[PDB]
RNA sequence: CUUGCUCGGUUCGCCGAGACUCCCCUACGU
DNA sequence: ACGTAGGGGAGAATTGGCCA
DNA sequence: TGGCCAATTC
């Protein structure tokens, strides 16, 4: 049963007035600011808004929240059921911990009676059936400098005769590039794509955004959403690309049926200018599972092999010099036991490893350029303290132990952590009986083994408290300037993309090596966190079982 | 495989390789 | 040591009052 | 009749 609905984002080409000034947005803001600032008794009393016109009108009558002229029942139910659920999300977040305590109780209501942690305003316009997107029609819709395609006529492709375009014209592939072109079904980029003109280290081209914008606008696929007397006009080529890369639609489809793979209830965020569409329940035939927790794997694979008589595995072994050391296998079903035959183990290829090691030199090179400039901008009283702490214990503890009078040359190098040589060199200058001791818990229930301290324990005790004076300057200004640089939010997405690239390569090699469409991924009981998250996400985004053995 | 996004090449005329589960919200935990 | 946790979202078939 | 489009409910 298909139960996953991945998103598809489209751009906005025109709009009557900014989305923040629409009556629906103002009503949503008013309702949210009213609901978030009321107590539990007021929530129980003011919780009879219902799903009827006679009930919504009565609610807006007694509460007195401005209605801003918006009186649509379909679009108001979405606003009010979300807003009260957001309010009743503080209670259950705390109440989840309340039952953890049972397995002074925490309360989400403060002394004033209102929520201490109250939710912010959601800046979204959730569309409904009555404002569903429709193909742009110049006669029936406001006039725009755009061409509306025939809803039933076949949508055009890009440039069919790519090699026949003459010289001196857009899209002309030069002769010397002809011998080595691509042969796979590659996504076709038009000549006005910003990716082909973006500023680069050595691109040596001139980006005239005006001509690219005009050329892109002359060949758009306009669709229109009207709410009340307002409207927005979007570009549907994002939906076309979404249905093309997934293979669910072959070229030669119309605009009436292109919108037919997506739900007619988009979501609009005014700050960016993007409409987020969603596939219907069945467009992408993906059943979203969750990773298996051990003993359920020996039941999952039995049923998986009960359908396909040959299933392929992959043993993702994180934590080596190569991040992904895959180990393939194939399983057969005889009885209650599964029989496997290894096929071989590969490592992640060098080119992808090169991309990883060139990204890893872009994050450690920004965690310096951000953290250092966050440190330099502390107040002088905090800045001097943190600077002193940074250089603290470098030679301070060495000077202290020399003041103690021990021989400061035996533990010179590597400290021989196996033999806890700190205690040895304390014993050297007659400090054997002043050696501080540590308790051990070797016993199953308890244990009193207060004995010579280990080297790690010595390091813990000899080093000072470091930066506990503030703990809210270095740990706060850095995390505040993290969002002040767009490079960080770009690098997080780059890390996720690289992790997904590695996962995709491993999955396709598992399919190829095992010669089976049904495959499974097993993970045992840096890039480690992002790779584990990416490998676990296949059960939720693509349906491939993931096992934590 | 027409928009948008990420990483490379160049003769600058564009083409080689990627991701496609995403949004707000409140705190500071492991 | 660096991002993380946990709350909230992401329809549409049917029906009715309904003027031209 | 019937066409249009908010309102009613799962």
């Amino acid at each position: 049963p298909a139960n996953f609905c991945p998103p598809a984002k489209v751009n906005i080409l025109a709009q009557s007035r900014p989305l923040s000034e629409w009556p629906i947005n103002l009503v949503s803001k008013g309702v949210q600011e009213y609901v978030y600032g009321l107590t539990a008794a007021e929530r129980e009393a003011n919780g009879d808004f219902g799903t009827s016109r006679k009930s919504l009108d009565r609610w807006f009558a007694r509460t007195g929240v401005p209605t801003h002229g918006y009186t649509t029942v379909q679009g108001l139910n979405l606003i009010l059921r979300h807003t009260f659920n957001r309010y009743d999300g503080v209670i259950k977040k705390v109440e989840t911990r309340n039952e953890k305590r049972r397995s002074p109780e925490e309360t989400a209501f403060g002394p004033d009676g209102k929520l201490k942690e109250r939710p912010g305003i959601n800046p979204s316009i959730y569309c409904y059936q009555q404002v569903s997107p429709v193909p742009y029609n110049p006669a029936k819709h406001p006039a725009l400098p755009f061409s509306g395609v025939d809803p039933g006529a076949p949508l055009p492709l890009g440039t069919p005769n790519r090699l026949s375009i003459p010289k001196g014209q857009p899209g002309y592939v030069p002769e010397w590039q002809r011998p080595h072109l691509s042969t796979k079904n590659k996504r076709i980029r038009k000549w006005y794509a910003r990716a082909n003109w973006r500023r680069k280290p050595g691109r040596k081209s001139v980006l005239d955004e005006a001509k690219l914008k005009e050329a892109a606008l002359k060949e758009a696929i306009p669709i229109i959403v009207t709410i009340g007397k307002d409207w927005i006009v979007m570009d549907a080529r994002g939906l076309l690309r979404a249905v093309y890369w997934r293979g669910i639609a072959k070229p030669g489809l119309s605009l009436k049926e292109l919108l037919g793979f997506f739900s007619g209830d988009p979501v609009l965020d005014p700050k960016r200018g993007i409409a987020t569409f969603t596939f219907k329940l069945g467009a992408v035939a993906v059943h979203s599972r969750k990773p298996t927790r051990g003993k359920k794997s020996k039941e999952l694979l039995l049923s998986m092999t009960a359908e396909k008589p040959h299933v392929g595995l992959v043993a993702i072994d994180l934590g080596q010099t190569n991040p992904v050391a895959a180990e393939f296998s194939r399983v057969k079903r005889e009885g209650e036991t599964l029989q496997a035959e290894p096929l071989g183990q590969i490592v992640l290829p060098d080119d992808l490893v090169k991309d990883l090691t060139r990204y890893r030199r872009a994050w450690d090179a920004t965690e310096e350029q951000i953290k250092a400039e966050a440190i330099v901008q502390l107040p002088e009283e905090c800045r001097a303290e943190v600077v002193k702490v940074n250089q603290m214990s470098a030679e301070e503890t060495k000077h202290l132990i020399l003041d103690r009078g021990v021989s400061g040359d035996l533990p010179w190098e590597k400290m021989t952590s196996n033999t806890t040589f700190i205690s040895d060199h304390l014993l050297a200058k007659g400090v054997t009986d002043q050696v501080f001791f540590e308790k051990k818990s070797k016993g199953k229930k308890k244990g009193t083994e207060t004995v010579k301290r280990k080297d790690y324990g010595w390091v813990k005790l000899l080093r000072p408290r470091l930066s506990q004076e503030t703990r809210k300057a270095v740990n706060d200004k850095t995390w505040e300037l993290k969002r002040a640089s767009t490079e960080y939010v770009r690098l997080s997405r780059r890390k996720t993309e690289l992790a997904r690239r590695c996962v995709n390569y491993i999955v396709r090699e598992t399919k190829r090596w095992t010669q089976c469409e049904d495959i499974a991924i097993v993970i045992e009981d840096w890039f480690i966190q992002v790779l584990h998250k990416a490998f676990s996400d296949l059960a939720l985004h693509r349906g491939l079982p993931v096992i934590e053995a």
